[PDB]
């Protein structure tokens, strides 16, 4: 049989959160199936249905800063290395499901809000009020799908196919970052109450959407170096946003204005502050083996501290 293989210092790597799937664009397929044969198994994809998928998902990406192919197989691994450290929590469906939505999460991202979509009044909008590119990602994901040869689902029965179905469309709804206060604030009394129950299908939903939350959240778990460049990729996309917002004749809030570049340090500590530690905490409390994340966050976050005290600078 057909087993991908990595280089020694990737197919080591690549088993650890902080994981950097490099520069080389050509590799990202082929890193993307191996964590799949050892996650799902080489049975549960045929192999030429998949690189057809993958390729046509790949096409279906832009070239923006941050919401990008690289970006899509960066959230993949995230969800590999989760789904390898919690081996005995997941059924056959979840793991196969989890690994293509975080894949097409993002699928013909243009580098806007939902909220500069409703300013804009793009047709999108009008189609779907709430979580508006999160929707259509997920349409996107349905096509690609149903091209002649990309059904890497098509040896489901009608019922399962629908049950995968069901968890990629929650998995990528979930990343619309709207949504994950309440997820967070709703999982965090259900944990401390000690009513959170896995066998819940309700619960496992919220606790999935954490983890999407968490994989997409993933490049303030990287070492500083990487989160630092990475940070120059995510402001890039915002200060765009920002300069059509004034185009719109709207002054855009501070953090995506380019002319207040100054404010960035103070703006990742709010970041790690009320989104990132929060999120890897609850996920910890969850799922403990995901502790590894949690430390990557807080040792960025002190290094944002380090930036704001002069001992330190980002050059952007
Ligand atoms: C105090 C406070 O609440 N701050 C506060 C709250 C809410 C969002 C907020 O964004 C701060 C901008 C930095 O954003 C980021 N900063 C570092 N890493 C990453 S990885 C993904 C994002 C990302 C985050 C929000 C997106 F909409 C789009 C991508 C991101 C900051
Ligand atoms: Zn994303």
């Amino acid at each position: 049989l057909m087993q991908f293989t990595l280089p020694v210092r990737l197919c080591k790597e690549i088993e650890l959160f902080h994981f950097d799937i490099g520069p080389f664009e050509n590799m990202w397929p082929g890193i993307f199936v191996y964590m799949v044969h050892r996650s799902c198994g080489t049975s549960c994809f045929e192999l030429e249905k998949l690189c057809r998928f993958i390729m046509s998902v790949k096409k279906n990406y832009r070239r923006v800063p941050y919401h990008n192919w690289k970006h899509a197989v960066t959230v993949a691994h995230c969800m590999y290395a989760i789904l390898q450290n919690n081996h005995t929590l997941f059924t056959d469906l979840e793991r196969k499901g989890l690994l293509i939505a975080c894949l097409c999460h993002d699928l013909d991202h243009r580098g806007f809000s939902n909220s500069y979509l409703q300013k804009f009044d793009h047709p999108l909008a009008a189609l779907y009020s709430t979580s508006t590119m999160e929707q259509h990602h997920f349409s996107q994901t349905v096509s690609i799908l149903q091209l002649e040869g990309h059904n890497i689902f098509s040896t489901l029965s009608s019922s399962e196919y629908e049950q995968v179905l069901e968890i990629i469309r929650k998995a990528i709804i979930a990343t619309d970052l709207a949504l994950y206060f309440g997820n967070r604030k709703q999982l965090e009394e259900m944990y401390q109450t000690g009513s959170l129950n896995l066998n819940n299908q309700s619960h496992r939903d919220r606790v999935i959407g954490l983890m999407m939350t968490a994989c997409d959240l993933c490049s303030v778990t990287k070492l500083w170096p990487v989160t630092k460049l990475t940070a120059n990729d995510i402001y890039a996309e915002f200060w765009a946003e920002g300069d059509e917002m004034k185009k719109l004749g709207i002054q855009p809030i501070p953090m995506m204005d380019r002319d207040k570049k100054d404010e960035v340090p103070q703006g990742q500590l709010g970041f790690y502050n009320a989104v990132a530690i929060p999120c890897y905490t609850t996920l910890t409390q969850i799922l403990p083996p995901t502790e590894p994340l949690l430390k990557a966050c807080r040792d960025n976050l002190s290094q944002w501290e380090k930036v704001i005290r002069g001992e330190e600078t980002a050059t952007w």
